[PDB]
């Protein structure tokens, strides 16, 4: 599913992302924006051989589990493809536990390099939530 810039915000909000850790809604959005431009459907797969996953490019290194990545850990306790549904939940559950694990959301490339120290509340601005 491709997001609405709002819609997506709406729906993070409703999941409990907003100020989760500290990190505004605002940021959550940006991230997505810049990790899979707002499609839950985006994969991406890195030269380690892993593979990233979802709106928010869930690595399957760590978090979830692909069948093709030796030594995956599986951390958020889920196949990889349950981070590509429509429904964000399993997304998000598994980002709060990410964020939750030490560097905040440096754990995300582009928000480190595309949102971080930017004005991230500019992602949020017109939407009704």
């Amino acid at each position: 599913k491709v997001f609405g810039r709002c819609e997506l915000a709406a729906a993070m909000k409703r999941h409990g992302l907003d100020n989760y850790r500290g990190y505004s809604l605002g940021n959550w959005v940006c991230a997505a924006k810049f990790e899979s431009n707002f499609n839950t459907q985006a994969t991406n797969r890195n030269t380690d051989g892993s593979t990233d996953y979802g709106v928010l490019q869930i690595n399957s290194r760590w978090w979830c589990n692909d069948g093709r990545t030796p030594g995956s850990r599986n951390l958020c306790n889920i196949p990889c493809s349950a981070l590509l549904s429509s429904d964000i939940t399993a997304t998000v559950n598994c980002a709060k536990k990410i964020v939750s694990d030490g560097n905040g959301m440096n754990a995300w490339v582009a928000w480190r390099n595309r949102c971080k120290g930017t004005d991230v509340q500019a992602w949020i601005r017109g939407c009704r939530l």
